[PDB]
């Protein structure tokens, strides 16, 4: 019994909009193939309650889907169930926009009209080189797009994976670009969670200890990534780096996790420092070769 | 266990989503303590269009209206009916033949006009409180859904019923009585149809009569005496008895001719299911169950109608 209680309107509208889609999906039988028209086609639902089920939602609203059948097939290839997609988002409100399913396993963050237009531009490359390389990619994970009507005003959301891990804690930010110099702000520089940047983590040595195990795999995986993002001639993109230091957590074990859920993370090495796990994907890319190049660098240097 | 809602015409398509999709949504909604006046004036309205998507049997673009649906889930309570069932009925595969039968002839779905919706709205709070302090025994049509749809910018009304007739035993043959003082008969159009709509003369014609016994005569005609006072209460007219008949050797035999046929339990039934059904006398002729109800209910004015109605009915059976 789902009574999509949310903080906020929009919020429950959103559970009650996945729910209703993927459980429709759930009728419609998984094709041999995608088609063109499934990159230009859309579920839309106008729901207008007269009397009824006002509790947590509004009595009037819209419900739009874009590409479902592009979605449900990239949620597969990213290896995830639609049913646990569905009770990720539906079983409690997502949390504090940028927000987190309640289980922190998905990210759902609020776009732009023209996001969702760039996304429609690159959706059929992007599908294909997910395809290309079995799911195996530190860009983003897109789940599923929709737009929401609430009160008259219409609201874009993209549902992504989680960068970092759902169950372990986070001690360092890195917004990482590779270029120019970049740092931390003073107003967030003492934020509880601070976003640092390229140079304010130079500025420390900062090092990752993986390895050349875990590096060979990461920096394969980086670069086939970023020549992809150029051949889509776009940039601007960070490497989002989250730290977590096991010792301090001790201040269902430290440092353990499920490698199929928590996809980013990597064990520091046996030859290092302290003990830690890493989280690296890159982060942002709804807007060329100097940038891939360059990140491509920075990015193998502080590893 | 996926449902395509596949049919032979995209209204019945759209009616198969339509209560497969209200009955998931009124899955997530608490069973209220009790009814409020509100819930007799609610509705839900869902709007769908899908481009390029989910196109093999529903149409791009529907709307599905549900009526009162707190009302008509609290009434398919109370007639032991469990929402699953219902919707089971409904969506596993298409209604068959407007007058339609759910694939496994638990539920009738018929189309009404606008006027029939309106009607139905009137007498709504009434019927329910009947329903309750008669604890679901009724000769009374039995309702557990009312819908608009609209396909193509048509609007269609129905509203889902329990079928009178059992959804087991055959029917061999019907009556449609009023006790109406005008003559009513079967046109020589309708004697020549396999399952002739007899009327109030065919059955006085043919001497019929119908063998329960007294104990169940009682019982029935209670019911009787409540239902009609309660239409004649409201302003409602011409209502009919829909009386049907099985004869169960026949039956026995029919049956016996379908297995030889395809080579190449005993007049019973579930009185939780087949609610209008009758045993015959221990000491009838030959062996029959009936199935009795009340159906239409949206110079004489109603009181005596009921009158009527009433004294004809209770001379059908013995
Ligand atoms: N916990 C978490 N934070 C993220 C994730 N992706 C991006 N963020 C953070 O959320 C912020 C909001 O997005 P942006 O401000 O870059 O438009 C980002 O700057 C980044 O710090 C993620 O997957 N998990
Ligand atoms: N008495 C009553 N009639 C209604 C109500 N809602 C709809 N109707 C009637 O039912 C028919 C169809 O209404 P519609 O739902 O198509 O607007 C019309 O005759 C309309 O007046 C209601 O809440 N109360
Ligand atoms: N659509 C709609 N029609 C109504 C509603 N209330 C009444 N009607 C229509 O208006 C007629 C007159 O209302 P009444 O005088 O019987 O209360 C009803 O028989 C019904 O057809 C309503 O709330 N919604
Ligand atoms: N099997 C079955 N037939 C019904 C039921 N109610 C009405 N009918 C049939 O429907 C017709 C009467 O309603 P009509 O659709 O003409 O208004 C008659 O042919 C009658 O036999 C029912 O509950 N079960
Ligand atoms: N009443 C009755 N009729 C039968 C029986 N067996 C066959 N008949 C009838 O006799 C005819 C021949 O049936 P058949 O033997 O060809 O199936 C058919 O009309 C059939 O209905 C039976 O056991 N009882």
């Amino acid at each position: 019994v789902k009574l999509f209680r949310a903080s906020e309107p929009i919020l429950s509208v959103l559970m009650w909009g996945v729910n209703h889609t993927i459980n429709e999906l759930s009728n419609v039988p998984v094709p041999v193939m995608l088609m063109p028209d499934d990159f230009k086609a859309y579920s839309k639902i106008k729901v207008d309650n007269h009397l009824f089920n006002k509790e947590n939602l509004p009595s009037r609203f819209k419900f739009k889907e874009y590409c479902p059948m592009v979605f449900r097939n990239l949620r597969e290839r990213f290896g995830i169930d639609d049913q646990d997609y569905q009770n990720s988002v539906t079983r409690s409100a997502p949390i504090n926009r940028f927000l987190t399913t309640y289980d922190r396993r998905f990210v759902i963050k609020t776009v732009s009209s023209e996001d969702v237009a760039e996304m429609h531009n690159i959706l059929k490359k992007y599908h294909q080189f997910i395809v290309e390389c079995h799911g195996n990619t530190l860009l983003p994970q897109f789940l599923g797009m929709y737009r929401l009507t609430v009160d008259g005003v219409e609201t874009y959301m993209v549902v992504m994976r989680n960068v970092f891990s759902h169950r372990l804690t986070v001690h360092r930010k890195y917004d990482l670009k590779g270029s120019v110099a970049r740092e931390a702000s003073d107003k967030e520089k003492a934020k509880d969670l601070p976003t640092f940047k390229d140079n304010d983590f130079l500025n420390e040595g900062q090092k990752l200890h993986v390895g050349e195990e875990s590096k060979k795999n990461f920096l394969e995986k980086l670069k086939r990534d970023v020549e992809f993002l150029a051949q889509l001639k776009i940039m601007d993109y960070s490497l989002l780096v989250g730290i977590h230091d096991v010792d301090r957590a001790e201040q269902f074990g430290p440092g353990e996790f499920d490698p199929s859920v928590d996809v980013y993370a990597m064990k520091s090495h046996e030859s290092s420092p302290k003990k830690e796990v890493y989280f690296m994907a890159i982060i942002d890319i709804l807007t060329p070769e100097q940038y891939s190049k360059r990140f491509n660098e920075f990015m193998s240097n502080i590893l």
